[PDB]
Order: structure tokens, then sequence, then C-alpha cells
């Protein structure tokens, strides 16, 4: 029985205050409804203005497999999915009928499944709809994951917006995505819900290519203010060579804080374009903000305490029409405000500021601590002797692993928002000050927004700042958005920067000791979203001082993993997948032909500027390696390219007459899936890998 | 005579509203001295509080050449500046000779070297020297070239605030750099300022490798702020962890329209960095202004239109009235009275200022811009579902004669490379229009995860015309645009056409024009078209001959030796060639061919194997105009996929830009120096063939 579960999640959700918010009449509604279970005989009367076309949902158990899926295909299609998008395990009929049990317990959402099916609800039950959907995400996100109190922020938005105006027609932009689950819901995309960031299933963010109702998808923040202005010019553009449309774009508090938002506001302003800015003020604008920093809990921004405050003000000061605060969980106001800029038209650009709410075995290679762990220990053990450590973050200080040092020392961070581009100018000013010692800590993909800083400003003038490049490599569920496998691509085609890119926790703690001891050089350390391997790993697979001696020992020193005559070939590791090369060779040598006819040799390259060529040359000069493959946990341009232009320079493959090869991650989108699946798909998994070298081996003998 | 341009210049300055601004005194002061020309004999006395220990500009009769070279390294080290860093050729006697003939002719900037000779000058008499700068300047800029309005729009706040405060203990930092010559040369380097923007001269921007005066480098717009609240808060960090040191940020309106400043702005009222911010409010936001866009000539920004409760006290920002920039009493007042006092909280300072008041044989004058303009407009005449983007370059980017003629089609965003990318890949999605997004190499650094994140990702066919591409010259290492194959080569869903010349560049933009699918991006260098004299289709015809599709430039037994080029650079590899054969032993040992790659994807693989298995060559050399990472990592990564080297007996190199700073210089002595050009081609190719036979 599941009926537990929405009880306990009806319970989890405050019901008193839903009379204070809106009415005895809407309370015993929903207390009818939703507590009492008391469900009418006929209450489609009741509560819809007009019949409503049902799915073949109710229609299943007369449908063979074949035709059943027929049938739903088209019914998907017909409602905007792009359904051949998603693998067909999705739309069973095992799948459909869990799916239909889910849906039973919610007499309004089991019967809305497009936006004309939901304008025949009426208006004044509006609220009670807005209930069930609160409840289907407390089951379905509880089972899949992701994001989850953005998206109970802005319900109602969503909602009215689907509710009042003519999408797809209309335009309508969210900011980042990860809060648009119940635009997904009342668009067709209910009944795959249960494939959330999954291989071939529905993404966490809105994706152009999922349906028609997503007019750009977006990972990262600030952009739905430009699109929707891309929009609205080329809707007037159009018309002008030759607008009905409504174009909104919602955006938070915190996507605001970034720059390209900023610019944005101040153009659309300056044109003129007609465009209604939901702003989404919640009072949250980094991840977390209840963290203690050098400024206190308070939200990021002056936009943010003025804001605060007014609840002429900023948005009428940049020209804009600024209706007042309007709460964003009643759907009363809101409707009636909405409903008179449906019935009107905007003759100027507007901001509608709104209130809302927050709180309310491959197995066994992996342990549970996380590497951002281990960055944490060590920078708390250098802190607790050096106070001249500081700390920077564009508001990720959770995922970073500084919100255990901003609560300790919170003079030592600095919370600057989503500023990546004035994080790591700041953050370079403030190293050229040789009595401190600065850490920037940055995600991978947020790093895109500030390489020109990175060069522009830290590379030409030699400034000593150490940068620490989390969710490195293949991130996992959260899609092509958020893939980190840019990072020796773009940041080894700068000198002055040290670049390190540790497999273990090992050559992260020796990273991390050279960068404290380290003032006249720019080290990055590449940390990935992994756990750290295994105490059983190291010592099976990886075989595995003052401090003069320790830089000595340290810099551009590879280690040696393993080291009718044989070919001898030698892979070359770089990255942190080094357990799926050391896997592939245990697993070569069990069969014959190759463990007669071959040997094998890894070597771990741990640094991109400057290389170890001591090693490459032990292997290929001293011992006669044959073959050379290189296997990088980075796309194209990468160590690759280092390692052929070394080879290239000496011309070592005339000299000694090598076959060369490489390995790294496919210059495809990597689609939302698990890190075991996201390795599974670009092929360089161990199954992947023995398949690979085999076929290389047996193809240039 | 030198007198002759003096008096030109003062007929180029209105000195009828001198009287007016200031006042009867110093209207009469300054026609004595700068136009009657009347300069008394004790003068020093009269305007100077103390006396002034003086240079070895006017002994300089009294010593031989390496006496006079000693002391004058000496003097240019005691006034801040790293000698070492400029060539010693720089501060010869001959040099101070002509900087001393130029100084003569003006009476209190020859008194002048350092701030403690500032601070000398009655305040008073601070507008007079007002003026001698602006004399020098159109002498000097007339010259040596750089940036010469803006200057002339901040002079008196750089002036003043050399005079008030107490640098370099005082942390002062400009936004651009480029505005900054009157503080150059007040703080040491005035001697030097005839090696402006040359070969191991001084910049034209500030470096923090000139001077201790410089505090952050500069180039890119949006930094002073962050730059300024890092300076602040390593200060403040300092004492903390054991301030009387004035911070301020001088950056204009066109600079906080950028992204990051903004931020910063937003970040340093919310922290209460004790900043003070100078908003130099010129009315000129992007270059140029007065160009006709969708809204006009009028200054890009709603923060323009509010200033030219406000939006700074709205940030919780002490807001000082609008205080006139060119009026020297008036900023003294308030600059003064903040130093005598503290600030209690971040403060802007709203002021308004003004802003209008053989080598050579193989290049001709047209540029490579001015072709891409053409065709855009012959585009145009047909089509006006053609939408052209830019982020505040419309002159560079070549769009002013597009703005001027169809200002509906033209979005002048400012400085929002961000936005500028964001925005045309949402235009883009419209089926019913054609967007092509100009912007610089160097700009384009900041528009890299909208590129890959939401262009790229979303395979939107949206068309990016990069200016500028290759080795710029004198702007410098700041603006070098060595990175586009570098950075672009990393994608998917994405053509790049790298032109070396008009032609190619013309049937990119052909393509760009009719391809409806694919994200094209089409290199264009900032270099002349190259000469007729050097050199010498219906749709679906053109289309297949054109992608992908390298051209053929040239094509005991004889070892060959192929050069596959990518780039704008192939008039250096053809000289090369042409010269290299000359001598008898590599025209007796080596026969040479060279193939013209355009595409970095797709690559032409039918030409390279045409090469490498038909006409059997033995030795591959990539040239490329980029740094590494770009050509040399595809073509070595195809023969890898091949095995070609192993099976084939090659001898691969590869010849590209260095991944060191090219400083500041002419286009020719860039090429000199990275050993890219002719001799040193030369050079290193027989160096190659003869080391590995
Ligand atoms: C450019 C960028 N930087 C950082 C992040 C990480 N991030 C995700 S949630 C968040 C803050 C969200 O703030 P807001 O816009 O108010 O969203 P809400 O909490 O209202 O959903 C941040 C910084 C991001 N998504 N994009
Ligand atoms: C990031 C960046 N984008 C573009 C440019 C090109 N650019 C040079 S001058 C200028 C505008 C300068 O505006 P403002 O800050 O008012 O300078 P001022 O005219 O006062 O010297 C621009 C966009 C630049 N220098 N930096
Ligand atoms: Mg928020
Ligand atoms: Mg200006």
């Amino acid at each position: 029985d599941i009926g537990k579960y929405f009880k306990q999640i009806n319970t989890f959700i405050n019901i008193d205050e839903y009379k204070t918010i809106y009415g005895d009449e809407i309370y015993k509604e929903i207390y009818e409804l939703y507590v009492e279970r008391n469900i009418p005989e006929y209450y489609e009367r009741k509560y819809f203005s007009e019949d409503i076309k049902k799915s073949v949902l109710f229609d299943i158990d007369k449908y063979n497999d074949v035709e059943f899926e027929k049938a739903i295909k088209e019914e998907f299609i017909n409602n905007g999915v792009y359904i051949n998008n998603i693998d067909n395990t999705y739309y069973k009929k095992e799948n459909i009928l869990i799916m239909k049990k889910i849906l039973h317990y919610f007499p309004l959402l089991k019967l809305i499944n497009n936006p004309s099916d939901l304008k025949k609800l009426k208006k004044q039950y509006l609220p009670l709809l807005a209930h069930e959907l609160k409840i289907f995400l407390f089951f379905i996100v509880n089972i899949t994951g992701g994001h989850f109190s953005s998206v109970l922020s802005s319900l109602e938005i969503q909602l009215l917006l689907l509710y009042i105006f003519n999408q797809p027609y209309d335009n309508v932009i969210y900011d980042i995505g990860h809060q648009a689950y119940v635009h997904k819901i009342l668009t067709g995309r209910k009944l795959l819900f249960l494939s959330l960031r999954n291989k071939k299933g529905i993404s966490g963010f809105l994706n152009i290519f999922e349906s028609i109702y997503d007019k750009f998808g977006a990972g990262h923040s600030s952009t739905s203010l430009s699109a929707i202005q891309g929009y609205y010019e080329a809707e007037w553009q159009v018309k002008n060579k030759e607008v009905d449309k409504v174009h909104i774009a919602i955006i938070g508090d915190g996507g605001l804080t970034g720059g390209m938002a900023l610019e944005a506001l101040n153009y659309i302003s300056f044109l003129n374009s007609k465009i209604l800015i939901i702003y989404n003020d919640n009072g949250q604008v980094s991840l977390p903000t209840n963290a203690v920093s050098i400024s206190g809990n308070r939200p990021i921004g002056s936009i943010s305490d003025h804001l605060h405050y007014f609840v002429n003000n900023i948005f009428e000061n940049l020209n804009y029409d600024y209706i007042g605060v309007v709460n964003g969980n009643n759907t009363e106001e809101l409707f009636k405000v909405l409903n008179n800029i449906k019935e009107n038209k905007l003759k100027r650009a507007t901001v509608l500021h709104v209130r809302t709410k927050k709180s309310n075995k491959y197995e066994d290679m992996f342990s549970k601590e996380t590497f951002t762990d281990i960055y944490t220990n060590e920078m708390l053990k250098y802190l607790k002797k050096d106070r001249n450590i500081i700390f920077l973050s564009p508001a990720m200080l959770g995922g970073s692993g500084l919100v255990k040092i901003s609560e300790r020392y919170p003079n030592n961070v600095y919370d600057v928002g989503i500023a990546e581009q004035h994080s790591v100018t700041f953050a370079a000013a403030m190293a050229m000050n040789k009595k401190l010692k600065i850490q920037l800590c940055i995600y991978s993909t947020f790093l895109q927004r500030a390489y020109d800083q990175i060069i522009h400003d830290l590379n030409l003038q030699n400034i000593p700042l150490k940068v620490i490049i989390g969710r490195s490599g293949l991130v996992g569920e959260d899609g092509a958005t958020h893939q980190g496998i840019y990072d020796l691509s773009y940041l080894g085609t700068l000198n002055n920067a040290y670049i390190i890119s540790p497999s273990n926790q090992v050559d992260l703690k020796r990273a991390l000791r050279f960068a404290y001891l380290d003032k006249d050089h720019s080290v990055y350390i590449r940390i990935p979203r992994m756990n750290i391997l295994s105490d059983k790993y190291m010592k099976g697979y990886l075989n595995i001082m003052d401090d003069d001696n320790f830089i000595k020992s340290f810099i551009g020193k590879s280690r040696i993993i393993k080291m009718t005559k044989k070919k001898k070939v030698c892979i070359f590791n770089m990255g942190s997948m080094l357990f799926n090369v050391i896997n592939a060779i245990k697993e070569i040598e069990k069969e014959q032909y190759i463990s007669h006819n071959y040997s094998f040799s890894i070597v771990d390259m741990i640094f991109l500027n400057p290389l170890d060529k001591n090693m490459i040359d032990h292997v290929i000069k001293q011992n006669k390696h044959q073959y050379l493959i290189t296997y990088e946990d980075n796309t194209i341009g990468g160590f690759s390219t280092h390692f052929n232009n070394y080879l290239i320079e000496n011309n070592y493959i005339t000299k000694h007459n090598l076959y060369v090869h490489n390995i790294y991650l496919s210059n495809e989108p990597i689609e939302h899936a698990s890190f075991k699946d996201q390795q599974e798909v670009v092929k360089m998994d161990k199954c992947s890998l023995v398949n690979r070298i085999k076929n290389y081996l047996k193809n240039n003998p």
C-alpha cells in the first residue's frame, strides 16, 4: 500500500496555514479531498467547466503490448514530447501501470496532462491543484533525486503561467531550470517523470530536445534574461521585416547577482523590450546561505538587502514598471496581477516583484569519503598554524567544501555570490600581497566563465594564486551542462601555470602541500567529483621529508604504477580514472595470446606543466617499449597533445618504431546518467578498455 | 625649429573658456606662460614653496656616455622604474637630449619628475600644470600613437590623485589603463615616453613590471573595482591578523556596463569596503557612441540614461553630487575633504568630464574587416533577415557602415560579451533570421561558458565572426588572439574556418550565408589583405567543393618534405620556401611541398593522405598562427590514429607561436620575436632537415 506515504507527505505539509492564506471554503475543500479522502462521485462536473478527453492510462487493460506502445508513443508526440529521445523501456506497459498507481491518489492531477486539460479546471479551485503538485514532487524527487526546494518555491508561478497564457505560442523562460518540474508535469511529461536524470530519461533541466515547451535550456544561471530578450527581439524583427506573444522570464534573486543577468537587465530596460520579469525573491543567493561568512548569513548582494528593505527602488531607477511585493504562494493575488497583465498589454518593461518561501567489483573500489573532504581537512590543518590563508568561492561554499571553514574562520572566506569573474579577479588582487595565501575554489564548468580572467589577469602577471578545481571529469546525473572535461585542454595552453591532476588522495595531499609551501607559482589542482579510492585498492593495484627534499621530489616527478621477444606497450595515465586502466591490464593478462606476445607497463602522470620527460625516455630508450597508449580523463587537446608533441620534438617514432594510440573522453555531449553509466557511454570503462587495447594490438603487429 | 608645433597645439586648444572656468588671474597666468611666452627669471621661487632637486637633464654635458648612462639608470631606479625591463637604447645620451629639447618648452613640466616634485607646486597654479600636460600629450601621442581623448578626459583626476594622496603607499587603480599617460609622466617615466608601444619600450597600459606605482595591469575593462577591492581586503586582512591607506578606483561609464564591474560594485557596497569610486561620467560607453544603432546615438545602458535616490544611493553608497572633472579647484575641495577626513562608508564621487571638445610590398592598404563589411552589405542588399551584434566594438568589428544604413539590424549591447553571445544565440533559434556575432579574439575569452554551454551544446546555428586573430601588434600581450583554434577546436557541432587571404574569407562568408544548420566561426586576422601580385558555381556544387577541402599551394632520390599551413601566416612559409631552395645542398637532397589547410573541423584527410601515400612525401611540418593545442594537435592525433609515422618512415615537426607573452611591438617585430618570420623559418627548416637525415 502506498497511501501511508501520501499521508506522511501531507503531514509534512503545514495544512493549518491553508485556512489563513486562502479562506474557509478552500481549507474545507483541501481537507475533504486530500485529508479526509472524500472524493465526489461526479467530481469532474464539480471541478471542471468542460469535459476532458482522458489519456490511454485508463484504457490500458484493453491493449496488447505493441498497440499499447504505439498508442502511448502517439500520445506523447501529440503532447509535444520528442519521445524518440527517450528509451522505450521507460514507456512500457509496466511503467505506465506504476505511474497510474501513483496518479490514482490525485483526483485532479490524474486527469490533467496538457495545458488544455489544465484550463478546464475551475479558477476558484486552482489552490487545490497547487496542493496536489506539492505532494507529487514529494513522492517523485524522493525516489529519483534532484533539486527540490526551489521547485516548491515557484510552484504557483509555473502553474499560473500555464493556466493563464497560451504556451508554447507565448515565450516563457526559466533561469537555471532546476525548479521547473511542475512545468514539465503539466506539459505532457508527467508519465515519464519516474525516469528523472537517468540514461535516456528526463533531464533535471529544461531541454530543447525533450519538448517544444522548453524554449531555451540552461544549467548555468543568469541566462534567462538574455535568452528571453533574444526571443522577443527575433519575434519583433520577423514582424518588422514583413507582437501578440507574451514574453516572460522567471529569474531568482541569486541569478540576478551574476554579471550577465545584470547586463541583460540593463539592456532590456534600455531597449524597452515588452518583457515581464518575474523577480522571484526567496532570500537565497548562494548554496547555501545560512552558513556564516565574513559578511554574515545575509544574502549576498546590495540589491538583495535593498529589495528586502523595500518590501524609487533599483528597478524604478532603471526605468522599469514595478508592481509591488506580491505573494508568490497566493494563487488569488498572483492570478489577479497576471490576469490584468494578460487582459491589458505591457507598454514598457515590467518587473513583478514576488516574495516566496524555500525552507517552509566496481563498488568495492571506492569508499564513502570524497576528495573534497580531504581538501577541507588539509586546509583546516594548514589554517591551524597559519591564519593568512584566504578562501573564495562563487556561491558554492557547500560544494567546494568551504562551509566547514566559513563556520570556524568566517573572516577567511569571501562568498561573492555567483561572481566567477569577480571571484577570480578579486582573488588575484588579493594574491599580490606576499603576506597572504589565497586559494580559490571553483568548479570545472564554472571556470569556463572566468577563463579570460585566468589568462589576462592571472597568467600574464604571474600572480601566485592557487585555484582549486572541483567536479573534474565526469560529474554524473547533472548532465552535459555540468561536464568538467575542459580543464587540461584550456589550462595547458598557458605558461606560468602549474597543473596537477591527482588520481588518488595521496597525490592530492602532495599537490596541496606544494601549493601551501609554494610562493612563486600559480598552481591549479584538479579534484575529481569522485570518492577516494580504497586502501585495499591502493595497496593491491597502485602498489603504494623536509621542505626542500619534498619540493625537489614532487615537481615533474611522475609515479610508476606497473613496470620470441614480446612487444612492450606502455600506457601513460593522466587524470582520475586510472582504476579503469589497472583493471583492464589485470584482465588482459588472463588470455594466453596477449600474455605470450606482449608485455605492459603503466606510468601515472600527475603533471601537465612541466611534464616528466625523464619517465617517458626511461620507458622509451632504456627498457625499449614498443607501443605507447595515452589515457586521459579529459577531452581532446589535453595530455595527448603534450605527449604527441614531445615525441614529435624528438622524433622517437622513427628512432624506436613506436605505434601510438590515445584514449580520452569523447567530444560528444555526455548526457545525464550515473557515473558508471557515463564511463560505459564513452567506452572508457574496463571492458571497453580491454576491447580497445586488444583491437589495437591485433591490428598493428 | 619646434616652436611652430607648440603654436599649432595652442591654437588647437580652446583657451578662451579658461577665463570663465577658472578666473581672470589664472587666465592671465596661462596666457603669459603658454601664449605670450613670458617666462620670468626666478619663476621657481614664484611657483614653488620649496626648492627642487633637478635631474641629470641639466648636467648632461658634463658626462661621457658610460657615466651618463649609469647616472640615468640610477635616476630611473630611484624614481621607481624597473629599468631592466626597458632596452638600454631608450635611455642613451641622444634620447635624453631629445627629451630635454622637448621639455625645455614646458616651464613647469621640465622641473617635475616625481610626486615629491609635484607637491612643491602651489595649489593655485595646479591648473597651469594641468595645461602643460595637455600640450605634452598632444605632442607625444601624436608621434608614438595610442589612446588620446580618454587621457585628456581624466587628466585632472590623475593630476589631483598624485598631488593630494601618498602614492604608492595609497592604492589607486584605473580601469583599462589606456587613459593613464599623465600618471606615467609624473611617476618617473616621462623621459622614456618617446618609446611608447614599441619593442622593449613603455606600454600603452599600466604594467606591474614597469613601476611600483602600477598596482594592477589592465587592458580588459570592468577589472578596476574587483582589483581595488582585493587590495583593500588584503590590506584589511593583514592588519586584522596582526587601514591608513586610501583605496581609490577610477572607472568610467563604459566600464561599469560590463558584468564583472556591476558585480564588483554590488559586492563593494555589500561588504562596506572603504573604497572611493570615481565614476568618470563622460557620455561614452562603446567605441564609438555617435554611431546610429537600433537605439540611435544614445549611450548604451539604463544606468547611462539614469545619470547622463539614484542607483548608487539605492545600493547604499555615499554619493557626492555631480562634480566637474575639468575644474581643479572644485575637485581639489572634494578630494581634500576626503583626505583630511576619512571614508566611514563606501562612496561614489560622481564626476562629469568631456570627451569631444619585400615585406611591405606583399600587403595592400585594405583590411580583411573591410572585405567582411562589403560582403555582409552585399548580402544584406538581397536579404534583410541578417542580424549583427557586437560588444561595444562597432567600429573595430566593421559594423558601423551596417548600423548607419540598417540601424534596426545592429544591436550594440555595450561591453556585454556574455550578453552578446547568449542574446545572439537565442536570436538564432529563429529559423527566419540569420545572426552573425562580431567579436574580437581576446574578448571572446570572456564568452566561453556560453559558447560551450549555450551555443554548441544546443547546436544553435549561430555564425560568429572573430576579429583580431593571431598577432595584433602594439596593443600588447593583453590583446593577443592566439587561442582561437586551441579553444574552438574542442567543439563538436562547430565548423571553424581560418582564411589566409581574402578569397578564402569570401568563401567562408558565402558558406555561412548559405548554411542554415551549422555553427560557423570565421577567423579574420588583424592584417591587411595580400597583394594580388603575391597570389599570382551553384549552391550545391559550391557547398560540396568547399567544406573540408584544403587547397594545394605547391606540389640519390630526394627526400620530400610537406608543410601543412593553418591560419594567416602563409606568406612567411611561401617566402621561406622560395629562399631555402637557393642553397645547393637542400635543392639537391630535398624537395618541398606546401598544403594550405582552411578547416579545423572537418579536416581534409584526403589531401593529407594524398601527400602521405600518393606522392610519397617523407617529412611533415605544421605551421600555424596559434599557440599549442591547435592544428598541431589534430594533425599529430590523426597521424597517431592511422599510425602513419611508424609504417611509412615519417619525421614530424611543428611551428607555432610561442607560449610566452608577446609584448607590445610592431607586427613585423612580433613575427621576428617568436622566430616565425621568413629568415627564422629558413633557419629552423634547415636545422630540422640537417639534424634528422
Ligand atoms: C552560473 C552558475 N553559477 C553557479 C551555479 C550554482 N547554483 C545553483 S543554485 C544557485 C543559487 C540559486 O539562486 P536563485 O537564482 O535564487 O535560485 P532559487 O534558489 O530561487 O531556485 C547556485 C549558485 C549555477 N547554477 N550557475
Ligand atoms: C572587456 C573589454 N571589452 C571591450 C573593450 C574595448 N573598449 C575599449 S574603449 C571601450 C569603452 C571605454 O568606456 P569608458 O570606460 O567610459 O572609457 P573612457 O572612454 O572613459 O576612456 C571599450 C568597449 C575593452 N577594452 N575591454
Ligand atoms: Mg534564492
Ligand atoms: Mg566613456
